[PDB]
């Protein structure tokens, strides 16, 4: 039934081998996890999506790992209500093409599209929506979770049992499995954006461009981040915001069919700056979704109210002699009831850290940093934070881990995550 295999994260670090049972037979898995609840606890199980978390959340050496992508069946698409019905294992592209035809939209997106709903759950997704559509699970309006106990619990975000629905969100597969949802999707007359580009010379006008309430115009924005430059070009920004395009809005070639889908020796001279500042600043460009849309992966949101620590924290880094060039920075706006979505209103800011001498060490200091600064570190990009610096990051986790003890007494379900995290 099973296959002993060896995991990694998206990251391909800290590899693990577990059994790997593969099958799209909901008869099979709701076996297996009995067949683990009844040999005490052991190593436990936990379910695996698309493997796209860099974490060790979807892994569980020495244990069950639960593969869900054989159960990618869309159940129904529906219009008027705008509620879709799938199975965990379909991945948000997958779901993104069958829903477009209906004029709906999936409600957050990632920078990959190679990703479960499962996963989209269990670590509360966030897009470059947030401002303005919060995260992943503000959109779940109901799930099945098969628990520890054998039993497929039916999970709503209002009335009785809203607790365990709000700890699954965010809850990396450690209250259960995901079997099947309903997510409510976004209304779109068009698979396209119109978007406003800007750019900024210096940190400061960044953060201004973020606070001076332009923000309220567009529900999409991120930018690229200038991470090396010494101040005060440090923490420029290549600025993308925009919306959904209605069909009025399309070039006439398109509005027919509106949902459709499919270095240099000027480069650091005067002239590229030039040009970079040029390309980098337009308005209403139509575009579609792809236009529009050995390494560290490290990120980390502040408190809207300590901007002064933010800047000192991009202070440190560019500073610190590691060096990164995918930089995106975004204003997070506010959170949700999930004791462990990772989502805050503040400032965040992923960064890709070049593996060399030092970076450990390093990193650990900017945990401490993020930490006394009141912000938090995301799980689905960490693998190497430790218990006490997690469980001062999230002060919710007793909260979450009483709920979770009610649903899974006996450790059903565990992970490399949950014994180093100290969330078992
Ligand atoms: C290039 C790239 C860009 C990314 N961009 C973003 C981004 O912009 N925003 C963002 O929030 N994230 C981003 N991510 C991270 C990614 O969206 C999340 O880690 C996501 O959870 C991955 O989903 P998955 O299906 O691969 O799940 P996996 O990585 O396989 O599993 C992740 C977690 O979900 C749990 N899980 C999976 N399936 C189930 C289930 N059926 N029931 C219960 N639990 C389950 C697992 O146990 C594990 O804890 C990015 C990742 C990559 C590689
Ligand atoms: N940071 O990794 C990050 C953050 C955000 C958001 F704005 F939502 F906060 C959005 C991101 C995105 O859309 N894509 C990515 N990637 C970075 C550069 C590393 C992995 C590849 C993708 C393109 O990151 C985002």
């Amino acid at each position: 039934t099973t296959t002993a295999t060896r995991l990694t994260g998206w990251g391909r670090t800290a590899p693990s081998v577990a059994n790997v049972l593969r099958t799209p037979d909901a008869e099979m898995i709701v076996k297996a996890v009995a067949r683990v609840a009844e040999s005490g606890g052991g190593r436990g199980a936990i379910a695996r999506g698309l493997g796209r978390s860099y974490g060790d959340n979807a892994q569980n050496g020495g244990g069950l790992v639960i593969d869900m992508t054989p159960l990618n069946t869309i159940h129904s698409i529906d219009a008027d209500t705008k509620l879709v019905d799938i199975d965990a294992g379909v991945n948000l592209d997958q779901l993104m093409k069958a829903a477009l035809p209906f004029g709906l939209w999936v409600p957050v997106l990632p920078g990959t599209r190679q990703v479960t709903v499962g996963g989209a759950i269990a670590c509360d997704i966030h897009g470059k929506n947030h401002h303005s559509a919060g995260s992943f699970g503000n959109h779940v309006r109901s799930m099945d979770l098969l628990t520890a106990d054998g039993e497929i619990r039916h999970l709503t975000p209002t009335g009785e049992d809203a607790e365990l629905f709000w700890a699954t969100v965010g809850g990396n597969g450690l209250t259960g499995i995901i079997m099947r949802a309903t997510i409510e999707m976004t209304p779109t007359s068009t698979a396209y954006f119109i978007a406003d580009g800007d750019v900024t010379a210096s940190l400061d006008e960044t953060i201004a461009l973020h606070s001076d309430g332009s923000e309220a115009r567009y529900t999409y924005s991120s930018a690229w981040f200038d991470a090396i430059s010494a101040p005060p070009k440090l923490g420029r920004a290549a600025v993308s915001r925009g919306r959904l395009a209605t069909v009025e809005q399309l070039p006439a070639k398109l509005r027919s069919e509106p949902l459709k889908f499919d270095a240099n020796k000027y480069t650091f001279g005067p002239i590229g700056e030039l040009w970079y500042r040029k390309s980098g600043t337009y308005r209403g460009k139509v575009q579609n979704l792809t236009q529009f849309y050995g390494f560290l992966q490290y990120q980390f949101v502040i408190p809207t109210e300590a901007v002064d620590e933010f800047k000192k924290i991009i202070g440190v880094i560019q500073a610190s002699g590691h060096y990164s060039f995918l930089n995106v920075f975004k204003l997070f706006g506010p959170r949700n009831q999930a004791p462990l979505s990772f989502p805050i209103p503040g400032w965040n800011i992923c960064v890709d850290f070049p593996i060399k001498d030092g970076l450990g060490k390093f990193v650990s200091e900017l945990d401490r940093r993020v930490l006394e600064f009141g912000g938090r570190l995301y799980t689905a990009k960490d693998s190497r934070t430790t218990a006490e610096t997690f469980h001062a990051m999230y002060p919710r986790v007793d909260e979450w881990i009483s709920v979770r003890r009610k649903v899974d007494p006996l450790r059903v379900f565990a992970s490399d995550m949950a014994r180093r995290l100290e969330l078992l």
